[PDB]
């Protein structure tokens, strides 16, 4: 079999399925690790953005009342590391002690905050486990089929710990782990003992190459066989090889600018609004990503389903608005730092530059600050990007699991958040869907635009290079699937 060469903008700085949610650490994780119920991108001949769930860990599933989800497990399923799947290796991925608890704070920093209000899980017998919640919670499944659902094993996660599991971890998945060196490389094996969709590769090698052109003069030469995080302005050139084509897809996520709001230049609203009302999208829609890229209006998105508004009107625009917010907020004149690691998201730096003159023609001055792969300290940062993936095929992530009265912008970052912000967020946790939720969702999309936490840009389309004889074709999320999609030849 084939050696699968990848060229990657970025590598997590841990295996730990969790800890590795990033746009980086999911193409990696996929291949290790399995979860209860997966999303089947492909189905009904979709171009890889099909929501359909369908049984993967689990061979079938129930729902017993409005709190709880019971789990019918696959048999004979094994770990890389030979140990059998059961009950009590589900039951840990979503225990107090691992995930969701206090003490899980110190193996997964952001477990209790994206996750659910979770109660202990319920071991039947074997192959029988029940995931709970302690109040009502109709995100079970979609929650099951996100990357925070990678199911871990007990015996050798505990023995090891979360540090050590995610330099050297061990999952169900099609491709067992070889070879972690941090800021170089992460090399996969094929695993023949896998229960599904076989491995086509024989091993998988994810080479960082930190910056885009070096990344598409790989491709050329021909180091990799597909490389990740293009823009458009790259189609033209590699398309005019023969042997290569790029593979873009629109992704459910959306790239954004945030603050640091425990500085006191950010404390206030006001030229937080500010930046936000002198952002161009359109123009750098045009300029940056010739057309290919989507601005929602506001935290809205497609695939939240029935909390999804499309009737919603666009983020507001405005210039003058602007200069008059910059001009009653207590801003002097001092330049503000915007911290960026080089392009780990693609248009990163040209967005940047293109943003500091609008900002320029307002009244505020911005500097660039890049930072190397692996973030600098909270107090020496003002303004920096970011991006959230949107992981339920529900409204209620990213904007309560980041944006939330227990997320990290409030806690770690400071913003004080409306008291009605944070009172709705609780509300659509546990209700159900209607009307009140609806309105509760576009209420909550109201306070984010005034409050300005974070400045949504656009809806990234990723665009990956490969070699035509690499059949293998992107999905509409911030990670990679070779289960059923690569082949040689
Ligand atoms: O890759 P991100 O956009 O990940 C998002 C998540 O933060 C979450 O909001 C849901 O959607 C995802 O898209 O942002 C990176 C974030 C993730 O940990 O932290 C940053 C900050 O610099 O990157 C660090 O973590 C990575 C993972 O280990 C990364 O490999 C590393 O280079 C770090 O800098 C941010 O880019």
């Amino acid at each position: 079999r084939r050696a699968l060469r990848l060229g990657v903008n970025g590598l997590p700085n841990s295996l730990e399925p969790v800890n590795a949610i990033s746009n980086v650490g999911p193409r990696i994780v996929n291949q290790i690790f399995d979860t209860l119920i997966a999303r089947d991108f492909f189905a009904k001949g979709a171009p890889g953005n099909a929501i359909d769930l369908v049984p993967a860990l689990a061979e079938s599933w129930e729902r017993i009342d409005e709190k709880s989800v019971r789990f019918k497990l696959r048999q004979k399923v094994m770990f890389h590391d030979g140990v059998e799947l059961t009950a009590d290796d589900v039951a840990y991925t979503f225990s107090s002690e691992r995930l969701w608890g206090p003490e899980a704070i110190k193996k997964i920093p952001l477990g209790k905050s994206y996750s659910l209000d979770f109660d202990e899980p319920v071991v039947e017998d074997k192959y029988t486990v029940t995931l709970r919640t302690k109040t009502p919670s109709y995100l079970i499944e979609t929650f099951v089929a996100s990357w925070m659902s990678r199911i871990v094993p007990k015996e050798y996660y505990k023995k090891l710990g979360a540090v050590d599991f995610g330099n050297k971890p061990v999952g169900t998945g099609p491709y067992k782990f070889v070879e972690f060196v941090a800021g170089d490389r992460v090399v996969l094996e094929a695993n023949d003992a896998y229960w599904g969709p076989k491995p086509t590769a024989s091993k998988i090698t994810y080479q960082i190459v930190a910056e885009p052109a070096t990344r598409v003069a790989g491709l050329i030469s021909g180091e990799y066989d597909i490389i990740t995080t293009l823009t458009p302005d790259d189609i033209q050139l590699i398309n005019s090889y023969p042997d290569l084509e790029t593979r873009g897809t629109l992704i459910e996520n959306f790239h954004m600018f945030t603050f640091n709001m425990n500085q006191e230049v950010f404390k206030d609203k006001k030229l937080r609004r500010a930046l936000a009302l002198a952002v161009n999208r359109p123009i750098m829609v045009e300029a940056l990503w010739k057309k290919q890229a989507s601005i929602p209006a506001g935290f809205n998105f497609p695939n939240y389903g029935e909390t999804f508004d499309p009737k919603r009107k666009a983020m507001e625009y405005n210039v003058e608005e602007a200069k008059r917010l910059v001009k009653e907020s207590g801003y002097d004149g001092t330049p503000i730092t915007y911290h960026t690691m080089g392009n780990y998201y693609a248009n990163a730096m040209p967005a940047l530059m293109m943003m500091i003159e609008m900002w320029k023609q307002i009244g505020v001055n911005v500097v660039m600050k890049t930072y190397a792969p692996g973030f600098p300290p909270d107090n020496q940062t003002w303004m920096r990007n970011w991006s959230n993936g949107q992981w339920m095929t529900d409204a209620y992530a990213t904007i309560v699991p980041e944006f939330g009265p227990n997320g990290q912008v409030q806690k770690r970052w400071g913003w004080k958040a409306p008291a009605e912000f944070n009172e709705l967020c609780q509300k659509v946790t546990v209700l159900p869907n209607g009307k009140e939720r609806f309105d509760a969702y576009n209420r909550m999309r109201d306070i984010f635009e005034e409050e300005a936490p974070a400045v949504i840009l656009y809806q990234p389309y990723d665009v990956y290079a490969a070699r035509k004889d690499v059949h293998w074709k992107p999905v509409s999320f911030e990670m990679m699937e070779f289960r059923n999609n690569l082949s040689f030849g």
